[PDB]
């Protein structure tokens, strides 16, 4: 079994480091004064970057891999997506959900993702997708720690038996309580739905992740209730507000007042760049707003924010290979986090900040933690992002669970020359 | 003791008038058909304007005189102001508050101000500033009638024990119940805080003065709740909405609907020109809104509105000499009340309208009232405002409590010539 990771670079640290492993955990981390020789039981990072695993804080595994079945979304709109999904209803079975979820999970394992939070639609009396996902969670456990959010997609108060079904999902084992206040019939139902969500989270000791203000409506302010209730209950660390795309459209004075509460509350925020740029701004003609939440300002204020993929290869988002560096690339561009340090520090948005969002208790390259880490064939976060590098090795419990042999590119000039896209 | 004020001009009246004094009160007011001779016990207004005392309806004596201690606010922003104040915390003592409050009160006495309403931060378990201000109120009584507002600066529902501290302040003697709904964590806390404020005012028979919608947010509409609750309780005369700067940003249709209620409710409004032009519009780039409430429209609709200085020589407003004619000058410009009559009638915004805001029962040059009046060396309100004249004499209880010997300016041309800035 592997005993050491050598010649590793660490974000924010100078030089090379050696990570000692024992009994599936990291026993010690020591600085090197030069390059160490390889040997039996040593995994050579080759001066590449070593980081804790990538994290997917927001994905819908119940709908993944269904694009084009039975028909393709040709307009690309949300409206048509709903119609295309409806045409596939006859194929939505226990086994179908498990097969598709596992296909995307394998791409995630290949991409160094060891922690995933999936929302599962529980606005279904049969709870078909939820029952399937609970089995998938157990099956994939050796490779990925999967959290399941009971997501009442059609609303809690605006759908028949919505609250009873949400609670049933928690009784069956869902890890997180979801909500979608802006989709409820009225603002009052929206606010009330959040009180019910928090009461359920406290009753069952579960986390909360709300699809919050995902709409280009400057009056959609459910985020202040999410933060206020979290502050009142002293549970900010266990609470997440996903999307908050309406914040992109708020006036600055209200946003400034709100930020004081967001910081005090300690809640987490998830932005989903690939999907937000695609589905937001659809009611504008020109100019067209970007529609991503205030990521740059959150970072400047010390508010925890991170990035999710949201959807993969389905009616709502036809693209994706479940790659977090690709999600990060889009977010840095749309949010204009394009200075060198902003890009280099970008890795935090898909590693540490996401681990905090999932309330993980065993995460990070530190002595005593499980030996879960990945190796990128790049010098730092900037280099990894610019070249969109694959994950050379993914290690979990001190064992290799994925590896990618890099592509090899050659140009035939006066003589053959290898191209690695470095200067 | 003084027995008469002679050769006085009165706003809106033709000619000169004689004001007879007896036992500290105004016994009678009689018109003169010409200029009266001076004599023992007669104070000669010298055809200057005589008016009841200036009033300061909104000031923060607990923070006054602290600019630059220990450091100056260099950006001039609200954010930096909060930080600069925090650096002075070690100096905030009982004696410090009394010393600074008294310094500004002396400037006010010098400026003919005999009525002052100060807000005091009661979001402090030790209520240090409040205890100091209650002593200052007693000490300054011979010269100024000071009203104290228990101002829950950090919110009523959004600060630990906020409501209990607000009530404690009333039990200690604060004259007015304050609130700040737009600063509460949520809109619901904002509305609820107003119900609590009104309940306390009725329980203790106190006035109300709310820091209301002081934010460039077109959705901040707490003013309608303040007016509706006042109308319901039949207590409009005892209620004031300070700032209402959000009203500057409302659409016209909602404002028109709202105005019917504002008039019916009978509540008072305070605009703070020097501070509002400075702190509002800070989130705009260009064009930049003025951010003062709808003063001109309130006047046209018969809604009582008046002007306050707000802050004097502190982190939030570095300037000021506590001069009401200077406050009026700024308000007339920013609110575009620049026609001759609008400027001339401007004095009402710092005298009669402010007295109504403070619910004063002994105010005005009328027989039976206490002999509290001031003399301006000007022909009318327009002239006093244009030349920013000092207060020649301030009389309280029939005795002179302040006087200013005017500056004397000379230009040396072919011969020396006195310049008084009159044409
Ligand atoms: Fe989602
Ligand atoms: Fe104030
Ligand atoms: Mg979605
Ligand atoms: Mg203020």
């Amino acid at each position: 079994a592997l005993q050491t990771i050598i010649n590793a670079r660490l974000p924010g640290e100078e030089g090379l480091w050696q990570i000692h492993l024992q009994d599936g955990k990291i026993s010690a981390i020591d600085a090197q004064s030069g390059v160490m020789p390889i040997t039996e039981n040593s995994l050579d990072a080759e001066q590449g970057l070593v980081i804790p695993p990538f994290v997917e804080p927001h994905i819908h595994l119940d709908t993944t891999q269904t694009a084009g079945q039975p028909n393709w979304n040709q307009s690309g709109t949300l409206f048509e997506g709903i119609e295309r999904w409806a045409e596939r209803k006859a194929l939505l079975t226990h086994d179908d959900v498990k097969q598709r979820a596992w296909q995307t999970l394998k791409w995630q394992i290949a991409n160094g993702i060891q922690h995933v939070r999936t929302h599962v639609d529980v606005s279904d009396a049969t709870l078909t997708a939820l029952k399937a996902m609970l089995e998938v969670k157990q099956e994939v456990a050796p490779w990925i720690d999967l959290q399941i959010v009971a997501f009442p997609q059609e609303g809690i108060l605006s759908y028949p038996n919505g609250e009873a079904l949400l609670e049933e999902a928690l009784r069956l084992g869902a890890d997180v309580v979801g909500a979608i206040p802006h989709f409820e019939f009225t603002r009052e139902y929206g606010v009330e739905s959040l009180h019910k969500t928090f009461a359920l989270a406290q009753k069952y000791d579960r986390l909360i992740d709300v699809h919050c203000d995902e709409i280009d409506d400057e009056q959609s302010r459910f985020v202040e209730t999410v933060a206020a209730l979290a502050h009142h209950e002293g549970m900010g660390a266990r609470v997440t507000a996903s999307h908050t795309t309406a914040m992109h459209s708020y006036n600055g004075a209200y946003t400034s007042r709100l930020f004081r509460l967001l910081k005090m509350s300690g809640i987490n925020f998830v932005a989903n760049p690939l999907v937000n740029i695609h589905l937001q701004g659809r009611f504008d003609t020109y100019p067209k707003r970007r529609g991503i939440t205030r990521v740059k300002e959150m970072l400047e204020s010390g508010i925890n924010v991170c990035f999710g993929h949201d959807s993969v290869f389905d009616p709502w988002y036809p693209l994706g290979t479940a790659n977090m560096l690709q999600v990060l690339h889009m977010g840095l561009h749309v949010c204009q986090l394009m200075g060198y340090g902003q890009i280099n520090d970008g890795l935090n948005l898909i590693t540490h900040h996401s681990a905090r969002t999932l309330n993980l208790q065993d995460y990070g390259i530190a002595a005593g933690n499980s030996a879960n880490l990945i190796i990128l064939p790049a010098e730092n976060g900037f280099d990894a992002l610019r070249r969109q590098v694959p994950v050379r090795y993914s290690v979990r419990g001190g064992k290799v669970i994925a590896s990618t042999q890099p592509a090899q590119t050659t140009v035939y000039l006066e003589q053959p020359e290898a191209i690695d896209y470095k200067r």
